Formats: C-alpha cells, structure tokens, sequence
DNA sequence: ATGATGACGCT
DNA sequence: AGCGTCAT
C-alpha cells in the first residue's frame, strides 16, 4: 500500500507528426492538401512503395507499404507525391530537414529525445511543477485543453465526436484536485496544458500538424498519441490503465509486435496487456528472462522507467539500397559503383553534420544481404572512417566484403548482393 | 519486388 | 566485434 511505488513520478509526452512526409509534400504543393494522397518511393515497379499515407486516403483503405497501382484500385483520384531519386537512390533529405524543424520548435519546451524522423518523447516534469506554482492555484479551464482527449472518459450518469470529448474532459476537470500540487492527475492535466502550446507552436510556425500522448511514462506516452490521430492529444492517467490494458492486445505495446510478444501470448495462453498482472514477476523472469519478465510485470501495471534521453540528433547516419531479384548486384564493376554511389550520399550528410552539429563519426559499418538470405543483413563488417571522402570510404567498404565474393573469376560477383548498407557511427565532438 | 534506415539487446 | 530484434 503505502509502500508500492505507482510510476507516477514524472510527465512524459510523445508527440508524433500526422501523416508526416505527406504533410511536408503538402505543405510544398496546395494542389495536395486536403485531398487522398500519398508518398512513394520509385516509380516504375508497380508505381512505386507507399510510405506515408494522408487520412483522406486512409478512408480508402490505402496505406504503407501498398504499391501505388494497388493504391489507385482502392483509391482512383489518389494523388502522389515522389520521394527525390540522387545517384539512382532514394533521397530522404527534405524529410529530414522538415523534421529538424519541427524538432527545433519541441527543444525551447524542454530537452527531447528523438525518436524517429517524426517523433520526440519529451520530460516535462520539470516545466510542470514551475507553470504550477506560478499560476498560484487557478483551476484549469476546458479553454486550455481544446483538443485533449481524456481515455476512459465519459464514463457513467452528444452522439458526436467532439460532443464526447468535450464531456469527458469536463468529467476529468470537474473531479481534479487543483489544491494539491502533489497529484499526479493534475500533473498530467498541466503537461496536456504545455502540449497544446507546443502543438500550437508547431503548427503555426511550420504549417505541419501533430498528435500525442500525456502519460508518466514512455510507453504509455506513445501509446496514448496513437489513440486519437490526427490533429488530437490524448491524457492516458494512471487511473485509466486497467480498463484500458484489459482489451489491449499485446502486441499494441511498443516492443511487443515481434516474436517476445508472440510467446508472451503462446506461453502464457493470453491475448491482453492486463492479463499480465496475474502472474508473479519471478514467473514472467523465469519464461522471458530477467530483465524482459520485470518489464513486463511492471508494465502491465502502468509502470515504466525508460529515461526520456537528452538527445535531440540521430546516434547513426546511414543510408541503403536493396537490389531484388534478377537486380541482385553480381559483378565487381558493380558493386564498386554502388559502394560509391551511397558514399558519396554519405558523405554529403556527413559533412553537412559536421558543420551543423559540431561532431565528427569515427566508424564506417558495412552491411550486406546475399541472395536467398532472408534477413535484413547477411553480414556486417567495420572500419575506421577517418576522413569524410566518398572514393575512400567506399574503397574501404569494399575491401572489408570483398571475400565475400566466393566467385572464380575477377569480374564476376558470386552469391549476388541484393542490399548493400553503409552507415557512419561512433561520433566524437568535433 | 517493398524500401530506407534507425535504436538497441545479446554474446 | 558481429548478429538478432523491433520498428515503420
Ligand atoms: N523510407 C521509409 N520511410 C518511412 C517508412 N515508414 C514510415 N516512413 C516515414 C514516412 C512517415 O511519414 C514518417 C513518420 O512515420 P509514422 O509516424 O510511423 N507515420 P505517419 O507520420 O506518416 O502517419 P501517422 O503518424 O499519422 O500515423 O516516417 C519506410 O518503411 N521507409
Ligand atoms: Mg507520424
Ligand atoms: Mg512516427
């Protein structure tokens, strides 16, 4: 009781772009906005891979990973945006350079963790306390919060959609003890406060608009954003995760969709985040191992430590291209051309890195697939990057798979390359 | 024939 | 050091 600790302790919010490489084409061409549409990458095979999609179009049924042609079946009036092709590669770099934007806006609120290329947890449990104390004890009007969601709420004693949000949050505000800066749910309450002003912020100085999610930790931070897409906020509480979690299927927690959730649910025989609770954190240990069993025992219950991390840059930069089938890459002359072609990709993220971020990488990772390997990389293989140079980094690259090639000939490369990966790591202050 | 490519755990 | 997992 007294003793048993309820995470509680800090504000966590993640906050994640709608839509984000569809907006940002949008955003570029007014011929776009408010209209099915979607980002591809190619052109010729089948009209080129899906990889953001606008919720016009995801009413249609469209969505990542759906060829266009397929798409355009579903969706005849879709329209496409392209992702730029450099040195016969897809060119990522408008993306990126939206999301320093967006990412910059999020850093004058508190210091954030970069998640993907369109996403930030951010700790504000610190910036709560102080706007606590300085709005000395004024209650929270509905006005603050207008496009926070409240899960689980109403509950108890409008049939449309913003009818229910705004009883919800009534219900919410009208319960909460504002006397008492202690509270945890107030906490949240102003964290939702401080997002709403970040989400403003982020869509008046950029065009672009966002969801999220307000919860005392990562996890439910994440899962909370999700809730309620596009263009809302959603305020997961401590109270509200066992309705919550006992019709969650597990494989919604983040880290779970792969083969530890499969045999949480097979070991276990369970289909839902709350059944967790029934076992004891040595049973869960023992079938998933230490650290994995005491997540999970404190997960199903709300409760998560995971740091958000002070780190606003990507820890790698790298870049790849698969070659599929009958383009599997299988002559020396070849695989040389592409080694030089994402070297020299790398080298111009490096060196505007460097410039921008005062850090130079220290290390070259070289990836590859062979044919008939399934995995993501069939091998990998490091050196020491000492001078930002595409014709060295990829003669090196090179010279670190070249025994690979179990060819006879000079020529030739034998099995062919169906992916090669370069990516530059292990950053020092420059 | 998804693709591009990013974080991070394990040994 | 190099491989596996999860992600989207
Ligand atoms: N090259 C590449 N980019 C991708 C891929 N998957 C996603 N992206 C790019 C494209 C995405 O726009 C962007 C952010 O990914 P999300 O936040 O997971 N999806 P979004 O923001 O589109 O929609 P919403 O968040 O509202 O559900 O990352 C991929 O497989 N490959
Ligand atoms: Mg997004
Ligand atoms: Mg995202």
């Amino acid at each position: 009781g007294p003793h048993m600790a309820t995470g509680q302790d800090r504000v966590v919010a993640l906050v994640d772009m709608d839509c984000f490489f569809v907006q940002v084409e949008q955003r570029q061409n007014p011929h776009l906005r408010n209209k099915p549409c979607a980002v591809v990458q190619y052109k010729s095979w089948k009209g080129g891979g899906i990889i953001a999609v606008s919720y016009e179009a995801r009413a249609f049924g469209v969505t990542r990973s759906m060829w266009a042609d397929d798409a355009k079946k579903l969706c005849p009036d879709l329209l496409l945006a392209q992702v730029r092709e450099s040195r016969g590669k897809a060119n990522l770099t408008k993306y990126r350079e939206a999301s320093v934007e967006v990412m910059e806006i999020m850093s004058r609120f508190a210091v954030i963790e970069r998640a993907s290329i369109d996403e930030a947890y951010v700790d504000l449990t610190s910036a709560v306390q102080e706007r606590l104390q300085k709005l000395q004890g004024q209650p929270i009007s509905a006005d603050l919060l207008p496009s926070t969601y409240i899960e689980g709420l109403p509950q108890g004693p409008t049939v449309q959609k913003e009818g229910m949000r705004k009883q919800g949050l009534f219900q919410w505000l009208d319960s909460l003890q504002i006397d008492n800066l202690t509270s945890p749910d107030l906490q949240l309450t102003v964290g939702a406060v401080i997002v709403e002003e970040m989400r403003a912020a982020i869509e008046r100085e950029t065009g672009f608009q966002c969801s999220a999610g307000i919860s005392h930790n990562k996890v439910l931070a994440k899962l909370a954003c999700g809730l309620n897409k596009p263009n809302r906020q959603t305020l997961v509480s401590h109270g509200s995760v066992p309705q919550l979690f006992s019709q969650m299927p597990i494989r919604k927690i983040r880290s779970l969709g792969g083969k530890l959730g499969a045999s949480v649910i097979e070991i276990l025989g369970i289909e839902y985040m709350g059944e967790l609770t029934q076992f004891t954190e040595s049973q869960l240990q023992s079938h998933f191992g230490e650290k994995n069993g005491s997540w999970l025992y404190a997960m199903c219950r709300g409760i998560e430590h995971d740091p958000v991390k002070p780190r606003q840059l990507p820890k790698t930069i790298g870049c790849s291209k698969n070659f599929p089938g009958k383009t599997a890459l299988a002559t020396r002359e070849q695989v040389q051309w592409w080694l030089l072609q994402l070297a020299q990709e790398l080298e111009e993220r490096l060196t505007k890195d460097r410039n921008d971020n005062d850090r130079v990488a220290t290390q070259l990772v070289v990836s590859i697939r062979v044919q008939g390997d399934k995995r993501l990389s069939s091998l990998r293989r490091c050196c020491a990057l000492t001078r930002y140079d595409a014709h060295k980094m990829s003669h090196d690259a090179f010279t670190v798979i070249k025994n690979c090639n179990t060819s006879g000939i000079q020529t030739e490369w034998s099995p062919p390359l169906t992916m090669l990966f370069l990516c530059a790591t292990k950053f020092s202050a420059s």
